[PDB]
DNA sequence: GCTGATGCGTC
DNA sequence: GTCGGAC
DNA sequence: GTCCGACGACGCATCAGC
């Protein structure tokens, strides 16, 4: 066969067999993967990049089925299952010593190439062999290699990391070394994820059926059907493959089941249980209430509070057995001793199993009151004993998946929210249902909206009761909606700061700046204190423009009345002088951050929460930015 | 062991 | 988490 | 709307230099 370097799966009428580049039964070359990742990279239409990977995903299936697995995986950039909790432990500075060792070049030459180009993949490939090159690298064999890696634990293992990644760049040819070291560093960009990941296999498997005798007699299914035919097919299949996905969200259970029965039969295999982590519902942001009045117009809705916590999906198996995972699906159950303890008093007898949709809030038991994020944040995380426990948690419960072995799923959220009512049982400051309202009334809303803050939330959340009400991520994941104050125009807190450093871009960002380093104004002390950085509001247009006006004011050295204490070191220092709009949804006390210290507390200054850039204020001097005696009361009347 | 840095998680 | 670009 | 990847604060757990 043709040499993997050759390889084109963005080609018209790509053929599954005659136009792979590795042979039946051969392990699949990291190349073809490389390769299919450039013409992906090489593209902006998402479509595109979607048919280009079902290309390479259908040679897979036809020719070497045990490698359709890590090669989804690498597509992802994910080491596995993320309840696993496989992790490299690989940061860009350990990156850099293994590209600088590689390469032969200094480190500090690295390091500032890969600032300038913003991608350490494009200086792992563009930098004499006295020995012949090692094995081709496979997928198989990379994706192995990545999960070597993230095993490796305990003093030293840094250095034992850097002996695999070299070797995985001694190894590489061609585009191969700029995408292990974009996987490394935790950005693939190619602008294909998740969605597209499930959209290219379901297509493939439908094209290229698994399980044929070889030569496949079926290459390309559905070629002969009407545009419109084919389009619906397709549609229904990825159904079928998004909506077993988002019950169980783990390809080491469903790709063997898929190449073994297919994915007609998949959901009779794959199904939604306690234990196994599903997808959460998640919720689109709106400017006010008018924008879901009219999102919901043909639906009645309630509107819940938005507690300030962490998601807890709570699994309660049948026999006794709890667990507990996070939103992103990872393992929680060694964090919460303390609810798995309580779940036989949150239910009825009669309840055997269930999966619950909760908020994990930190819980004052002394003054029978909610305590901000910040708090929650400090429980400990791994192997928590019960007797430790000093920050306690209240569950706030929103919704309920699954009930005495039977998924809710497909239910409407009046029933599920009926069974929750009916069968749990609510004990003050330890589990509770969230608060809520049924109304369509604007004021009413309006009202409700500013109760919840009152009752040290953050907004509400509202979601349809009948219409379009049910739990299926994969007709629509963001099915809910939020509604918070800082959404709205002219409201919430807006601070006026000023601009005293700006960073490198990154990725879409390369070449310009990424993000800047924001200060406010200490009068008694007259220094500008660093409060945040800001890196999102602003166009890519008007991205451009400060990148050209404050080019203009770069200096050497930091100003010596300019106050950063522990954030980054800005890339290029800037005179102060720009002045910026600034909105937050909170602030915060900051363990680095120097604005208003010893206003408040002692020892830590004042950050932003969910800062975002507004606008330039062209009528203001850095003199008449926010200060940080208003920073101070800002963060005072939070209460 | 001591100290500071930092990867990855939560939002 | 927020946000804007591509479709 | 959907999908994606730029970017934010911040804290536990754990890394290396010494
Ligand atoms: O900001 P966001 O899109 O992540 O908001 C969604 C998150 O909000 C939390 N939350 C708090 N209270 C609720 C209620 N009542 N319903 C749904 N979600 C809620 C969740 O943790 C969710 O991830
Ligand atoms: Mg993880």
């Amino acid at each position: 066969s043709n040499d993997p370097s050759g390889y084109n799966p963005a080609k018209n009428n790509y053929h599954p067999v005659e136009d792979a580049c590795w042979k039946p039964g051969q392990k699949v070359p990291y190349l073809a993967v490389a390769r299919t990742f450039e013409k992906i990279e090489e593209v902006s239409a998402r479509l595109r990049m979607v048919e280009t990977l079902s290309n390479l995903l259908r040679s897979v299936v036809a020719l070497s089925p045990p490698d359709l697995l890590p090669v989804l995986y690498l597509s992802l950039n994910h080491l596995g299952p993320p309840q696993q909790g496989l992790e490299l432990g690989v940061g860009d500075g350990v990156l850099l010593k293994a590209v600088a060792q590689a390469t032969g070049r200094q480190l500090e030459s690295v390091r500032a190439e890969a600032a300038e180009k913003g991608d350490v993949g494009l200086v792992a490939e563009n930098s004499q062999r006295l020995m012949l090159p090692p094995p081709p690298l496979t997928a198989s064999g990379v994706f192995s290699k990545f999960r070597d890696i993230a095993r490796l634990t305990g003093s030293a293992s840094t250095a034992k990391k850097i002996d695999i990644i070299k070797g995985l760049f001694v190894a590489c040819r061609h585009s191969e070394a700029r995408f292990i070291a974009r996987s490394l560093s935790g950005r693939l960009r190619l602008g294909l994820a998740e969605q597209s990941v499930l959209a290219a296999l379901s297509q493939a498997v439908s094209l290229t059926p698994p399980g044929q005798e070889f030569p496949p007699a079926m290459v390309d299914a559905g070629k002969g059907k009407t545009a419109e035919a084919r389009k619906t097919w397709l549609e229904e299949q990825g159904m079928i493959l998004k909506q077993t996905f988002c019950e169980v969200p783990d390809l080491d259970r469903i790709i063997p089941v898929l190449l073994e029965h297919g994915l007609e039969r998949l959901p009779e295999h794959c199904k939604l249980s306690p234990g196994i982590p599903l997808k959460p519902m998640l919720a689109h942001p709106t400017r006010g209430i008018s924008e879901v009045l009219k999102r919901f117009e043909e639906a009645a809705f309630t509107c819940e509070y938005k507690y300030d916590g962490q998601r807890a999906q709570i699994h309660a198996l049948e026999g006794g057995e709890v667990k507990i995972f996070s939103r992103n699906q990872e393992d929680n159950t060694g964090k919460y001793p303390d609810i798995i303890s309580r779940i036989p008093k949150i239910k009825l007898p009669s309840v055997t199993s269930f999966i619950l949709d909760t908020e994990a809030v930190a819980w004052d038991r002394e003054k029978k009151q909610i305590q901000p994020f910040q708090v929650l944040t400090t429980r400990k995380r791994k192997e928590v004993d019960a007797s430790e426990i000093q920050v306690q948690v209240c569950l706030y419960a929103f919704d309920l998946i699954y009930l005495n072995g039977e998924s809710l799923v497909r239910e409407p959220l009046s029933r599920r929210r009926q069974l929750l009512r009916e069968n749990f049982v609510e004990t003050e400051g330890e589990f509770v249902f969230a608060t809520s309202l049924d109304t369509k009334d604007i004021e009413q809303i309006a009202e409700f909206l500013e109760q919840s803050v009152k009752d040290s939330c953050e907004g509400l959340m509202v979601k349809t009761l009948d219409v379009d009400a049910t739990y299926e991520i994969a007709k629509r994941s963001h099915n809910w909606l939020k509604l918070k104050k800082d959404y709205l125009d002219g409201v919430g807190d807006t601070l006026d700061l000023v601009v005293i450093g700006a960073y490198l871009g990154r990725g879409k960002r390369a070449g310009r700046y990424g993000g800047f380093l924001l200060a406010s104004y200490d009068e008694d002390s007259e220094e500008l204190q660093a409060i945040c950085k800001l890196g999102t509001g602003f166009s890519d247009e008007e991205l451009e423009e400060h990148h050209q006006s404050l080019k203009a004011l770069v200096l050497p050295s930091p100003r010596p009345y300019v106050r950063i204490d522990g954030a980054v070191i800005p890339d290029h220092w800037l005179d102060p002088s720009a002045v910026w709009e600034v909105k937050c949804a909170d602030l915060s006390l900051s363990p680095i951050y120097p604005a208003a210290r010893g206003l408040v507390d002692s020892d830590k200054g004042i950050s932003l929460r969910f800062p975002r850039f507004i606008r330039v204020r062209e009528d203001k001097q850095p003199e008449q930015a926010t200060t940080s005696a208003q920073v101070a009361c800002l963060y005072r009347k939070q209460s």
